[PDB]
């Protein structure tokens, strides 16, 4: 593998890697709430709502349960994820949930209206998402989305990104650190090959793309912190049970 790099050939996916790519892709596609048809489908959250504004908060938490479960359904469709013990599966899910959800919203960013679209249906602006409880985390996700425009990602690259986030062998508490590292590596390798095959005409695409992983981990972490700030303001009543399970 390093030899071909040396000779300057950019390896495309092996047949086994194509199988894994099809699986992850299909997993994302089956749980990503598009469309190909999001955006003739989105209703714009009224300009006055979210002008912590609890009214805005209520709209987000109304659809958050489905958004979260869609992330769990994704992981469920990856066999490697199934080989892991219940404790790990849960620790992995709680670790990547917001990284994956914020990626999913970021890739639905629209320059025209300057809106992200949540859960495939609700288009919000930067201010509305900030004020509905995300604060600077909203800025982070909008800046990310603006930035991902020119990466021209496809369903496959978004799915691989998700699986790479999911298989983070460094979440606290994990039993199978080694096995989870191996899965991720296998995802990163398929991913990179897939990118060589895709021949994006951006220089240093792969490293640039990996920096996005780091940003999403930051978004996750900063969200954990926003979550505390919310528990103190908004009344625990307003938080859906699954929302609480995942982040507390
Ligand atoms: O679009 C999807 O499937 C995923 C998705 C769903 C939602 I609701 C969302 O907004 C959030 C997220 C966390 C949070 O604490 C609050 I308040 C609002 C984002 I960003 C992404």
């Amino acid at each position: 593998e390093e030899l071909q790099k040396s000779i300057g050939h950019k390896p495309e996916p092996t047949d086994e890697e194509w199988e894994l790519i099809k699986t992850v892709t299909e997993a994302h596609v089956a749980t990503n709430a598009q469309g190909s048809h999001w955006k003739q489908k989105r209703k714009f959250l009224p300009e006055d709502i979210g002008q912590v504004d609890l009214e805005a908060f209520s709209h987000f938490t109304k659809i958050i349960t489905p958004a979260i479960t869609r992330v769990v359904d994704f992981a469920k469709k990856l066999p490697m994820f199934c080989e892991l013990p219940c404790e790990d599966q849960i620790i992995l899910l709680k670790g990547c949930c917001m990284e994956i959800m914020s990626l999913r919203a970021a890739v639905r960013y629209d320059p025209e209206s300057e809106t992200l679209t949540l859960n495939g249906e609700m288009a919000v602006t930067r201010g509305q998402l900030k004020n509905g409880g995300l604060g600077v985390v909203s800025d982070a996700i909008f800046d990310l989305g603006m930035s991902l425009s020119s990466f021209n990602l496809d369903d496959t690259e978004v799915a691989l990104l998700q699986a790479v986030l999911l298989m983070s062998s460094d979440r606290p508490g994990l039993a199978c650190v080694e096995r989870i590292e191996k899965y991720q590596d296998s995802f990163l390798l398929a991913f990179e090959h897939y990118i060589n095959y895709r021949k994006h005409h951006v220089t240093h695409f792969w490293p640039k793309l990996l920096m996005k992983v780091t940003d999403l981990r930051m978004i996750g972490a900063c969200h954990a912190s926003r979550f505390l700030h919310m528990k103190v303001e908004c009344p625990t009543e307003l938080f859906p049970p699954l929302f609480l399970e995942v982040f507390e």
